[PDB]
């Protein structure tokens, strides 16, 4: 809880500062619009239960950016590797990720740290 952990003297988490649980729910819808409707991308998630995976998105997301809510997923490095996923491909993904919050109205120092919070996990999502 926000209010809970500000009675604690926490710092204020991303995941609290834009919206918690429901900003980032929309965020994913558009993300994945975006990834979806991008043909260097698209291919990538054809045999996927695209429900399935923004379900387990937002719970990475969530739990990456400081929600209190559990990732039930598989790790990244397994699922992502074999994938033939590149640098490029890494990148236009954080791309989408960033114009889906900026369109979610989510100020750009903001977008620029939640970036810097998905970008190492590139070296588990990248092969090379
Ligand atoms: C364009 C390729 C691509 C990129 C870039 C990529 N992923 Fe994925 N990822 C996939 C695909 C495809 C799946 C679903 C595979 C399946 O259907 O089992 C997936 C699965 C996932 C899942 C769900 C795993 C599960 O247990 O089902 C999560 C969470 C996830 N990715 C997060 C991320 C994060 C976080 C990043 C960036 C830091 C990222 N992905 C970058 C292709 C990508
Ligand atoms: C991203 N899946
Ligand atoms: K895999
Ligand atoms: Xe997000
Ligand atoms: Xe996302
Ligand atoms: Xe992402
Ligand atoms: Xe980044």
């Amino acid at each position: 809880g926000l209010l809970s952990r500000l009675r604690k003297r926490e710092p204020i988490s991303i995941y609290d500062k834009i919206g918690g649980h429901e900003a980032i729910e929309v965020v994913v819808e558009d993300f994945y619009v975006r990834v979806l409707a991008d043909d260097q991308l698209s291919a990538f998630f054809s045999g996927t239960n695209m429900s399935r995976l923004k379900g387990k998105q937002v719970e990475f997301f969530a739990a990456a950016l400081g929600g209190p809510e559990p990732y039930t997923g598989a790790p990244m490095k397994q699922v992502h590797q074999g994938r033939g996923i590149t640098m490029h491909h890494f990148s236009l993904v954080a791309g989408h990720l960033a114009d889906a919050l900026t369109a979610a109205g989510v100020p750009s120092e903001t977008i620029t740290e939640i970036l810097g919070v998905i970008a190492p996990l590139a070296v588990d999502v990248t092969s090379g």
